[PDB]
């Protein structure tokens, strides 16, 4: 399950990379103008398992089951 992972929440990250094991759902969150592109599990794909791990509250999140599915262009702005 490959997934994108940048060192900062920017809206122009085009670097793909394997997210090791422990990941079955790419995650593309967009809390306003910050785009969080990190790998995530499907069991934790809810409106709380992602707002608690990141320690945040206002934000979005779309899980994907395809290698490199988070490329800034799935749920729209
Ligand atoms: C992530 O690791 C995989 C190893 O599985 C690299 O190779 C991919 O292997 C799968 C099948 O297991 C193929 O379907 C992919 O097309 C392969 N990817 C490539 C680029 O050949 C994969 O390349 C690795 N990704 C990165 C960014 O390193």
């Amino acid at each position: 399950l490959q997934c994108y992972n940048c060192p900062n929440p920017t809206a122009d990250c085009k670097t793909a990379v394997n997210c090791s094991s422990d990941f079955d759902a790419c995650l593309i969150t967009k809390a306003g103008l910050q785009v969080y592109n990190k790998c995530w599990k499907f069991e934790h794909c809810n409106f709380n398992d992602v707002t608690t791990r990141l320690r945040e509250n206002e934000l979005t999140y779309y899980c994907c089951k395809k290698d490199l599915c988070n490329f800034n262009e799935q749920l729209e702005n």
